[PDB]
């Protein structure tokens, strides 16, 4: 079995490797944004 | 996957060829910003469960002292 | 502070909520790829 | 946001009438899919280590039994 120490370490871990799941979600969503962004403009000529 | 595309979520060289590529573009746009914001609010959920787990762990590593 | 039942409780509510985002995320990962294979097309028709 | 978009990334007007708004909507293309991978490789990482913080609580559960 692991002990107490390793479980507060995984503990630690997954905090960690969450709050970084969440940073690479920003810049995820800030890169689809953009692509919607292109999407819209290319809508808005073809009706233009 | 699970929830496979529907024609309308699918774009074909026939649909670009009608000229609906585009719009079909934007709505997958609009369901992926939804999937987007639902694992936003799931994060938070896990980081306040675990963050809960991890004060457990904490006040029975102390009782040791 | 909490007990050892809500404790386990918490972890079984973390696992399910973990394969419920690795289940968003295939969907999602579907549709950003037709996104890509939409811009594929798009590029390819304006290089013919 | 913490890494802000290049000009690479961005995608303006100015890029539109360029005709390069494709090629820089095909590179984020690219970078999202990547990002994506990594959140994968992460929650593996993340279940993984969940499942093991949970066999630790279910043996303590049952040293009480
Ligand atoms: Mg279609
Ligand atoms: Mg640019």
């Amino acid at each position: 079995g692991i002990g107490i120490t390793e479980a507060l370490r995984l503990q630690m871990e997954v905090q960690k490797q969450l709050h970084e799941q969440l940073e690479i979600q920003r810049n995820l969503q800030l890169r689809i944004e953009e692509q919607g962004k292109y999407l819209q403009m290319m809508f808005e000529k073809q009706n233009s």
